């Protein structure tokens, strides 16, 4: 499901960087409804990919963390490519946010590959830039 | 809508190829229940994008050409994009047809800058595979 990897990776972004998360937690970064993240936290028990404790709080199982942290990885590569190519930083989160649920691994593989192409060698991120620097002269 | 945005863009594709085309033409292009495709173009018919009389079929109006080109324009520029930088042929349609409705306009531009900085030196899409293959070595 789309949400559901919105919530392992929001789950796995909360224990991160805070250690002890809940599922105020979550319904307060996704802006959800509370009880609505009380069920869907319910399945994901369920399908066994975290444990959700008294004082344990929210803990990703070792699936969840495997899951988790793959799609952290595809979020923030996704985030870089656009980020890489010119989109306004503005656009970006939005676009990232919408699209990582649509794109194969072998895509996101190849998306990859391309970053790695323009991070070794900035001669490369010039002229990609002197394109849409042509591409948009006639708004300068 | 997003399902919107896939009959428009199908219509067009439907007209252009074909000339004349039926709710039975979009029902079997897009594998959906033809009483669902009449809803659709009801909606489509109300908001101005097209017209559906007896000898005409449908026809797009005014606006629902600029759109429907736009979205046809859209749809090809990401098959090309995924293409270039490697993604199996097998997965383009699909994950083509996912992200083309959750990418800005902004992105969308900077998609096309740099299939043109690909498309323009050969140079670049050599440096580009080289990346893939030694990153597919391992299974070669
Ligand atoms: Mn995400
Ligand atoms: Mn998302
Ligand atoms: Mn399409
Ligand atoms: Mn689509």
């Amino acid at each position: 499901t789309p949400s559901m990897e919105d919530y392992i990776e929001q789950i796995y972004m909360l224990i991160e960087e805070k250690g002890y998360a809940r599922v105020s937690d979550i319904a307060e970064a996704l802006a959800v409804h509370p009880s609505s993240v009380t069920k869907m936290v319910q399945k994901l028990d369920k399908d066994e990919y975290l444990i959700y404790e008294k004082y344990r709080g929210l803990v990703l199982t070792s699936k969840g963390k495997k899951i988790g942290k793959r799609l952290v990885y595809r979020h923030e590569l996704l985030e870089q490519f656009l980020r890489i190519i010119g989109v306004d930083e503005e656009k970006i989160y939005n676009d990232v946010e919408g699209i990582e649920h649509h794109l194969s691994w072998n895509s996101i593989d190849r998306i990859g590959d391309l970053v790695q192409y323009f991070e070794e060698d900035d001669a490369r991120k010039k002229d990609l830039k002197s394109i849409q620097k042509k591409t948009e002269h006639h708004n300068q």
